[PDB]
């Protein structure tokens, strides 16, 4: 084992930070970002605590699809991230960088990535320290007959220089399972028998009408567990409102694929908190969003979805390290070994813990995510471990697996129900992490949580997640339901009709949307209330440490019943929300 040029694990978790080449201004000369960050400016506004857990990755979009083009623009952007001089102290600091360099099955007609071989990539590894690693994206709609092979070389060649492949994929056409060998090609599934130690493995939810979600993210988790991959996270895209033909936020009638520009910019800035979740909640470290202008800004910019949910997101779990694969390994009852894909993909889990067939949320956690394996893997190394041996490993065509009832029911005898309400909650130690799981339905939900005998009752809106963590002095709230106003985005409709109809925003139009309307002039939603009820209350609670997003809070008002030894906290707002709450319990 070659040493590795950085470490991804639950400590060391990692933000991808994308920076899309310009091909336009490529042919007229110029080395330049869509969106207008550039590499140097980027980085040096990534906040100084987010540096070590942050990477740059390059991507080629629209460069000229021929020799060459791809090669001189990476190499001109790896000179720069390698001389990049700290202004602040004067020294050369070279900036960490990804390279995409798979995608859409590599094809010709496709992208300019075809034309970075191996050898290049290898050339690279060793001229510039600060590679960390390279990254294969989207091929599940072009699935390459070689590219089980490619994927195999690229692995390799990442571990000869102690750099990780990541490979962001979703499970359409079987491609997870394919790619592991299902189909023959077993390339790839003897590279990671090597190799396993450079390979991290994201799902990629774009393409959401086909309602993969929650069976690839399964996979990621289960590869991870079983030692198919060193680490595992996703990639969550909000062109997801586009696949699914949603317009307007809880507008009735679907628009279909027909707006792609309006529709990226219009999934609420909370919900990404959401999906992010679910990797966090399951020992996922790798993170990484689409479309980046939304997600992450422009000109060097931190759009507002960046800086009130995703920073402090990714914050979060760089504070509270996301659980170990040996405390995964511990919690996990039940093991799935098989082919998603000849049992209906993501219908699999349609009111098991997903409310419908396509959502990236789940509408419980009392299963958290159940991991699984591709029938072509074996479970040797799973059960080799120490922490393995009180889970039930079972074949995904085992009877339990049959039907939405047969699993409820199985695996209702082995996780225990934790909670009561409609809503979505999980539990960490000491902390509940709850969610609203409505995707674009405007419905309250309220759910009832307990600390022992502290009884905490919430009433959420959608697009809101909260995490209430039980400390010595009371509890530590974080909360977070920021999500602006896009209606202007779909005015002049009325109806889906009208809104299919609209002239198109077109992708420069929408980076000057968000620069024009988001990133200033932003048109903020409206204040929203939460609820929250404590019961076994000794007296009257005191607020401590509150803060949140600027103008985005009322005081929260706390009434207190000393005769119920209760108190109902009401919080109206819209943005992200901390504080602590000071009590003790009556006994
Ligand atoms: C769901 C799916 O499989 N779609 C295929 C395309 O892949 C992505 O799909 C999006 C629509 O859901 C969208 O077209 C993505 O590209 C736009 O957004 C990115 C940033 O998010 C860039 O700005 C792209 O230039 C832009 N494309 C256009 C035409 O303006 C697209 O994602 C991109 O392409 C894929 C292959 C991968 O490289 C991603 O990392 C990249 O962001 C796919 O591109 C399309 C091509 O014909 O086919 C769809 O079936």
């Amino acid at each position: 084992e070659v040493d590795k040029r950085r470490e991804i694990n639950n400590e060391h978790p990692l933000l991808m930070m994308p920076l899309y080449a310009n091909g336009e201004e490529f042919n007229q000369g110029k080395y330049t970002f869509w969106g207008g960050d550039t590499l140097t400016g980027k980085w040096e506004n990534i906040p100084d605590d987010l540096k070590p857990y942050t990477v740059i990755q390059l991507h080629p979009d629209d460069l000229p699809k021929r020799d060459g083009a791809a090669r001189d623009f990476y190499e001109h952007m790896l000179e720069e991230a390698a001389k990049y001089v700290n202004p602040k102290t004067g020294k050369n600091e070279p900036i960490p960088v990804i390279l995409t360099v798979y995608t859409a099955g590599n094809m010709p007609y496709h992208t300019s990535a075809h034309w970075l071989s191996t050898s290049w990539i290898d050339k690279m590894y060793q001229k510039y320290p600060n590679l960390h690693g390279i990254f294969s994206t989207a091929s599940y709609w072009i699935w390459a007959n070689d590219i089980e092979n490619k994927a195999a070389d690229y692995l390799k060649v990442s571990a000869k220089n102690g750099g990780y492949f990541i490979w962001a994929e979703q499970n359409s056409g079987s491609a997870i399972e394919k790619a592991f060998g299902k189909n023959g090609k077993i390339a790839f599934q003897k590279s990671v028998d090597k190799y396993w130690k450079n390979l991290i493995f994201m799902f990629k939810n774009t393409p959401a009408a086909e309602g993969n979600d929650s069976t690839t993210e399964s996979y990621m988790k289960g590869l991870w567990l079983s030692n198919h991959t060193y680490q595992w996270g996703g990639l969550m895209d909000t062109w997801k409102w586009y696949e699914t033909g949603k317009w307007k936020l809880f507008a009735s009638g679907n628009i279909g694929k027909s707006q792609g520009d309006r529709q990226w910019l219009t999934e609420p800035e909370s919900m990404l908190g959401e999906e992010a979740l679910g990797v966090y909640l399951n020992g996922g470290v790798v993170y990484n969003f689409e479309h980046p202008a939304y997600t992450y800004g422009v000109n060097n910019k931190e759009s507002l979805l960046f800086s009130e949910v995703i920073k402090e997101f990714f914050r979060y779990v760089i504070a509270h390290p996301a659980p170990s694969k040996e405390k995964v390994l511990e919690d996990t009852k039940v093991f799935i070994h098989g082919d998603y894909s000849n049992k209906g993909n993501g219908k699999f889990f349609v009111n098991v813990n997903t409310d419908r067939e396509q959502t990236p949320l789940y509408m419980t956690g009392r299963y958290n995510v159940i991991p699984a394996i591709p029938g072509v893997l074996k479970t040797d190394k799973l059960k080799e471990s120490v922490s393995s041996s009180r889970i039930q490993i079972k074949e995904i065509t085992s009877p339990e697996f049959s039907s939405t009832q047969a699993r409820k029911e199985y695996l209702n005898k082995l996780y225990p129900m934790n909670y009561e309400g409609d809503i979505f909650a999980q539990k960490l130690d000491n902390r509940w992490f709850v969610y609203n799981y409505k995707v674009n339905e405007n419905v309250k939900q309220t759910g009832k949580l307990k600390f022992n005998s502290l009884e905490m009752n919430v009433e959420f809106e959608p697009h809101t997640y909260g995490i209430f963590e039980r400390i010595s002095n009371g509890l530590k709230v974080n909360l977070n339901n920021f999500r602006t106003n896009k209606d202007s985005l779909w005015s002049n409709a009325q109806d889906a009709n009208q809104a299919k109809k609209l002239p198109q925003l077109t992708k420069k139009g929408a980076i000057k949307w968000i620069e024009e309307h988001y990133i200033k002039d932003t048109q903020f939603g409206e204040k929203r209330v939460t609820k929250i009820v404590l019961r076994g209350i000794d007296k009257l609670p005191t607020i401590h440490s509150l803060s949140g997003t600027n103008n985005s809070y009322d005081q929260p008002s706390l009434n207190f019943d000393q005769k119920n030894h209760m108190v109902t906290i009401t919080i109206n707002s819209n943005g992200n929300l901390e504080f602590e709450l000071h009590f003790l319990e009556h006994t």
